[PDB]
């Protein structure tokens, strides 16, 4: 029972709002064509650099510092790729058929093909990117999901199975609900019926499964581009990919 | 605008209830020890046989026959492994630390180790299996999720991108919401507050992401056991695994 558990909806929101990270750029080189390695670079490079903030952003979430330190690393490394992606989709909200990676690196399904196996995912992000537009997502709702991912993705599969374990699991859940009261609130504050409020909470959350899915698939891709000596040796990024210990 | 879109909550439910498939058994052979192939068999074998029903169950869902035929195959083959798993978890609800695969094949984390890479997942299902218990899930709620998976998992990533496409996407969504009105209803009918009704809808859905996740991981496992000439050549199962076209 700490901070988070008290904050009024708006409070919750502003916090979440003010806690956001900066929109990076990319030393994008439009001078030369992207190869199944050139872009990969730009991409993995952006990722790596974004992750530094994402970690700081992390601590800024409510109730997140209240978890054990290892657990946070656990949550943080279980949901990152999703966080990168939910960010991307939002970023690319406005410009359909395009993925505003960075205000400088704006790609379309085409460059997607430059890199292998890359295409699919891109479209997966694209569609999600649309489903958001078609829903008229809202910066407030976004930040809610963003954090929700951080808290869900990985909660069930923690690092423990003891008493402090069933406590943490219980905190994360308590925070989560608070986040819901908030979400459901930003909708009353928009004039939705009760029914609409339900239905929208669903609509949103459900997407998250698709994200979970994209995140899963993307990760497989990345691990394959690494087993191809194409991915720059990025300390941080490698660390997050390794946490998944996938094959 | 067909059937589904009308059915009263209960109507929706009973339908969903009556539409359920039978709980299979397994020609389980407790006579001899399971090897990283013996069990695999039992498992993949159960899977294959369950899938026959799951397909029939499918048609029994509302609004599902209203989709194009290819799309249904699409949805059905995009969410199956999840459907098997959400089934399993429910089945194993009552007996913690155990996974009631079939009323005859009841395993624990141990046998899980018999097969390789198998352990992890098992625990993932276990925890989910618990999270359900700790929530006192309800047969009514279950069938709702079950179908919800069928409808979500794969909707965004359909087979088209034309007009009839944006229609189907629009139907599936309309059905989904109806399912939500139902869920939210089975909770009023249980005496939950408004707040509780929100919070629970979340709690449930959110899990679905974990399922999405487990389903993703499991699939990778299965495809690896196949690349190990350990998996029996099961027509149906192979077909579903192939739809994912994973690497
Ligand atoms: C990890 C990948 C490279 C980095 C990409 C990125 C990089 C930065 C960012 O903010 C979002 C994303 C989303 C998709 C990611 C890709 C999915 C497949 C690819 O390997
Ligand atoms: C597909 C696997 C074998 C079949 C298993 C099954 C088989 C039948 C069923 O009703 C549920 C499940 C859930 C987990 C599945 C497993 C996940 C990994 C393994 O390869």
């Amino acid at each position: 029972n700490s901070l988070a558990l008290s904050l009024t909806a708006d409070q919750m929101v502003s916090a979440l709002l003010d806690a956001e990270p900066p929109i990076l750029y990319s030393e994008y080189d439009p001078t030369r064509p992207f190869s199944e390695a050139s872009m990969m670079g730009l991409l993995t490079n952006l990722a790596d650099r974004e992750l530094v903030h994402m970690i700081n952003w992390a601590k800024r979430v409510p109730g997140f510092v209240d978890l054990t330190l290892h657990d946070q690393v656990h949550l943080l490394e279980c949901a990152w790729l999703e966080i990168l992606m939910i960010g991307l989709v939002w970023r690319s909200m406005e410009h359909p058929g395009k993925l505003l990676f960075a205000p400088n690196l704006l790609l379309d399904r085409n460059q997607g093909k430059c890199v292998e196996g890359m295409v699919e995912i891109f479209d997966m992000l694209l569609a999600t990117s649309s489903r958001f537009r078609m829903m008229n997502l809202q910066g407030e709702e976004f930040v809610c999901l963003k954090s929700i991912i951080l808290l869900n993705s990985g909660v069930y599969t923690f690092l423990s199975s003891t008493l402090k374990s069933l406590e943490e699991k219980d905190h994360i859940h308590r925070v989560l609900d608070k986040i819901t009261d908030t979400l459901i609130h930003l909708m009353a504050k928009a004039g939705l019926t009760l029914q609409q409020q339900h239905q929208r909470l669903a609509q949103l959350l459900l997407i998250l499964s698709h994200i979970r899915h994209m995140s899963n698939k993307g990760m497989e891709h990345l691990y394959s581009m690494k087993c191809k000596n194409v991915v720059p040796l990025y300390d941080l990024l490698l660390e997050m990919l390794d946490a998944h210990r996938l094959h």
